[PDB]
């Protein structure tokens, strides 16, 4: 069992902002009008496999000049709507409980060929965060807390961005799956963070912690499409202001795979690459006994099964 | 497929040194009179797990006083007569055809909790080399070639250290499996590269570039025993010259470990760990069509497995 000593949190006080969906509108910036969210038809590629899961060693250079090798996997899926799960921690019903668990143990409930660690949860309580649907079912609504999401609706749509209650709540070509994050990384195909950082944290002393939460480094996780629709999982090994990424970083990267939309998942500690069951990343947290590390407790995981 | 391209070769000329294992007797220190291998009973408990596998992520600093981070693995086996296997490369008589296959591959058939690559093999025809005996199967016998070996015999004895082909075909407490790897990192708890250098490598312009391979960082691998007799596999991601480490600092991360005796393995590009039959490191070849890493497909393999 590990730890949680790599904690990486946004928030000091309640999680998210405390403004509407309204006001995430009206300050956005001008050439995205009045939608705060983007659309994309997901690829649909039936004589292909499920996905191509790769590794990358990479050599980064920050602003200071430093360089550093970073180490972490790209996932890309072929047809979404069929192989792409949210999945509640340990099994249905578990985000009632406050229940965290293992991304490899609530992987292999749904054999899931790849997982990955989800949304943000209360590290104190285990209290699941953010809007979750899973598998068509609505498991968490947040109230229209305005936090990045990242969600596919029946008819095959990816979505990002930002949601408001009404939105996730439709019935009319209803979503199927659905999990939030913290950041909106790329919108459109360039870097959205400072928007971001607007949209989600208040206007208060808070902006300290968040931005430092953007700027500095660490284990990180995101989730993207592709211009063909294909959803593409990103995760990178770290340690908070030791190794790993800032979210610059991680923005940057993805818009040279050709990455369009994407946000930023749970990092530091949380952040777990599981391989057909078998845990496939090194992950930051000590274990409880020993100079070893351990994969975290986490809440919501993000898993790609066969159709 | 991998590109092969991180090759670290510790031999420009013929695998191994050309001398007898008489001569590497009469050239060893006199702290270990005239027996070149030691010998330890294998730690037997019934009441524990097969195994023990922790990930571990450390700071190394290296002579010039640079630091970098290295990341591996250290797995304590608690009963290695029955759990440890030594695999020829995809199935029985692969040696014979000159087959080469992923660890995750070769583990597979098996069903191995634990897998990482084993022995050399040459990187252009996919020789075997070294001594092999695989589940009590003499698969390859080089005849008495000078390289370190790593031995459990019927009775459970372990073996590390140098044979002659008189010691591997002993038909009394026979070996039930055999490997050979290059330079016995540890031997009765003291660093044994100076000796192994002499020993394995002839004195000829060949201890330039052995010297190199001693000295420069890479990705390795290493199997030893502890006081306990618990056998322990050494795993450590890495790219020649570039990350990981090289064997002074293995040897020294063992020895702090409380191994006793162990032995070099085959490293560079060759490096892999696969737990439950996936792919769990970070592999420094290249992808035959990308930036992307890929496992390498190796020879020998070392197996822990249900008993
Ligand atoms: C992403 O956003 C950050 C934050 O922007 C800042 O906060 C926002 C909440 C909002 O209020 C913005 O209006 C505000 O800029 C960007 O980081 C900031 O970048 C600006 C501009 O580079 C910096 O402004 C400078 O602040 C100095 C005091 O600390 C001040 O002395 C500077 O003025 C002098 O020097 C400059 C030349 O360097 C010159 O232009 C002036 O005329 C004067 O000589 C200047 O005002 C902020 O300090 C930065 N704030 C933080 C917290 O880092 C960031 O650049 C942006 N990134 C991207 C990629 O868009
Ligand atoms: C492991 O072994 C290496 C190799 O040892 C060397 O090669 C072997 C095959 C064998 O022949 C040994 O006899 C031989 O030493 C060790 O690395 C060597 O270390 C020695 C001693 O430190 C070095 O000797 C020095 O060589 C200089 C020329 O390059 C020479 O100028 C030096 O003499 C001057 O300076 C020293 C003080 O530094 C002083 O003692 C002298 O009196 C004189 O002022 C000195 O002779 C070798 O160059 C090293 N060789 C290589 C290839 O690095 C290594 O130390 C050892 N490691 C461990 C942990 O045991």
């Amino acid at each position: 069992h590990s730890s949680d000593d790599d904690l990486l949190l946004p928030y000091t006080k309640s999680h998210g902002p405390s403004h509407s969906h309204r006001y995430v509108r009206d300050c956005q910036p001008v050439a995205h009008g009045t939608v705060t969210h983007e659309t994309q038809a997901a690829s649909k590629h039936s004589n292909s496999p499920v996905l191509e899961s790769n590794i990358f060693i990479s050599d980064i250079t920050d602003d200071s000049g430093t360089h550093r090798w970073v180490s972490g996997h790209i996932t890309e899926v072929h047809d979404p709507l069929r192989s792409v799960s949210v999945l509640e921690p340990g099994g249905p019903g578990g985000c009632a409980h406050n229940h965290r668990e293992l991304v490899e143990v609530t992987a292999k409930t749904r054999k899931c060929l790849v997982a990955q660690n989800g949304g943000y949860f209360d590290t104190h309580t285990g209290q699941c965060l953010g809007n979750i649907i899973s598998d068509g079912k609505l498991v968490r609504n947040s109230g229209g807390i305005q936090n990045a999401q990242f969600g596919i609706r029946k008819d095959g749509t990816l979505v990002f961005g930002y949601l408001s209650e009404d939105d996730i709540l439709d019935q009319e070509n209803p979503f199927v799956q659905l999990i939030s994050g913290v950041v909106w990384l790329l919108r459109k195909g360039e870097i959205y963070i400072n928007e971001s950082i607007q949209a989600e944290c208040d206007k208060t002393q808070e902006t300290g912690n968040f931005r430092h939460f953007v700027d500095v480094i660490s284990a990180r996780t995101a989730v993207g499409h592709d211009k063909e629709g294909k959803l593409i999982l990103f995760h990178v090994d770290g340690q908070t202001d030791v190794r790993g990424m800032n979210l610059w970083q991680v923005a940057k990267f993805l818009k040279d795979q050709n990455v369009m939309n994407a946000i930023n998942l749970d990092g530091g500690g949380s952040a777990t690459y599981v391989l057909n069951g078998s845990l496939a990343s090194y992950p930051s947290d000590h274990c409880n006994p020993s100079k070893w590390r351990c994969p975290r407790a986490i809440s919501t995981v993000l898993c790609i099964h066969e159709r």
